DNA sequence: TATTATTACC
């Protein structure tokens, strides 16, 4: 993952499969993130994808945080604050939260 | 970065 590590990240998963949101319930907890929202969205195509926000503990490369998330994420360093990914994540109304955003 | 996609914060 060469020196691409970060504690604060944004993911998509286009078509979550069961086991995507095992990991991701998974993964998403106190343990390891400040704080975490996942909303599960459709856009204009309607593909059905989960709209995730992730303020880690700890540093993580891409391919760590890859398996955690399942294998199929899209994934990229957050540029957004924290607030700014607790409204974009939560606008489709049907989505999981853990712990609060940090300023 | 790793990855499925038009979704992806600022
Ligand atoms: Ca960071
Ligand atoms: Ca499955
Ligand atoms: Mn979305």
């Amino acid at each position: 993952s060469g020196n691409y590590s970060y504690k604060r990240w944004v993911f998509t998963i286009n078509n979550p499969t069961f086991e995507d949101y095992v990991h991701v319930l998974e993964f998403c907890t106190l343990d390891n993130c400040k704080f975490a929202i996942v909303g599960e969205e459709k856009g204009a195509n309607g593909t059905p994808h989960l709209q995730g926000f992730l303020n880690l503990r700890s540093n993580a490369r891409a391919a760590a945080l890859e398996e955690s998330l399942g294998g199929r994420a899209w994934l990229s360093r957050a540029r957004g604050s924290d607030e700014d990914n607790e409204e974009f994540c939560a606008k489709e109304s049907t989505y999981l939260r853990v712990g609060e955003p940090v300023s």
